[PDB]
């Protein structure tokens, strides 16, 4: 149907906008602390602590499969990256501190992404 095509075009355009959002959030992580999944070889207990691991490469796979239907879904995954790190790592660590800085900086980006998603529809 033409209606199905129109919905697919909307999803594609959202995907474009989330790609640009993702690039901008990842730039706020120049150390690349959040770039890849935590290694279970190197942190064998990780899944005892963290139930839903998340990282930028995993978000990028989901994104390229057009797997985010709305901005809320994408934000959930971004929040997991931050929130997982802030639980596993102590306040005095470079990891936790990097998460705090990503959250704070990412906030700015997400604020305008929400307006753009609403605005363009």
């Amino acid at each position: 149907s033409m209606e199905q095509v129109a919905m697919e075009l909307r999803l594609t355009e959202l995907t474009r906008l989330l790609r640009s959002v993702l690039d901008q959030l990842q730039d706020k992580d120049p150390a690349r602390i959040f770039a890849q999944p935590v290694s279970l070889k190197e942190v064998p207990d990780y899944l005892d602590h963290i139930k839903h691991p998340m990282d930028f490469a995993t978000m990028r796979k989901r994104l390229e499969a057009q797997g985010y239907k709305n901005l809320h879904e994408f934000e959930e995954d971004f929040d997991l990256i931050i929130d997982n790190c802030m639980k596993y790592n102590a306040r005095d660590t470079v990891f936790y501190r990097a998460a705090v800085r990503l959250r704070d900086q990412g906030g700015v980006v997400l604020r305008q992404a929400r307006r753009e998603v609403d605005s363009i529809g």
